[PDB]
DNA sequence: CAAGGCACATGACAACGGTGTTCAGTGCCGCGTTGCCCGATACCCCCTACCCGTAGTTGACTGGCATCCGGGCGCCGGGTCGCC
């Protein structure tokens, strides 16, 4: 949590370096975008021991959330081809990404 | 009866007979050391579907997350507070 706070501070100094009053709004609408950017980058870059690249990271999170949506809607484990279709990828890429998203066990 | 004269054979005389030798040359016909001619395989070339790093996303959206117990003992040791 506290490292996330520091990374948000980093995004804040970045955003205020790139803010001007020309925008006809408050700070809270401009800075928050860059804070979100910095936190997302940190969570994608230094979260996993076996580091994944950013593109694969968003692949993992998209797969996880859409799979959770499938479970919520259908209430059953969807067929691999079904998940492949909602993702539009192939089943081979599906098993690949599923294996790439594990965590080390101590 | 003795001396001098002619036959046949005889001491050597070389040169053929015939065979097995000295060099020597060159092969004859068995064993070896390196010429082919290829054929494959390692090393250059171009680009391209994808991997990986970076840049933005304008209503606003301003303090988490705690912990929480049935040891239990026992001592050391020092710190803090009390005494005065």
């Amino acid at each position: 949590f506290l490292d996330l706070i520091q990374e948000g501070n980093l995004g804040l100094i970045r955003a205020v370096e790139k803010f001007d009053y020309t925008k006809g709004y408050k700070f809270s609408t401009y800075a928050t975008w860059w804070i979100r950017q910095a936190i997302t980058r940190a969570m994608a870059d230094q979260a996993r021991t076996i580091r994944i690249p950013v593109h694969m990271v968003e692949v993992i999170n998209k797969l996880a959330r859409v799979q959770r949506q499938m479970l919520q809607d259908l209430g059953r484990e969807p067929t691999p081809e079904e998940l492949a279709k909602e993702l539009d990828m192939t089943p081979e890429k599906v098993i690949e990404v599923q294996k790439y998203g594990r965590e080390p066990i101590s």
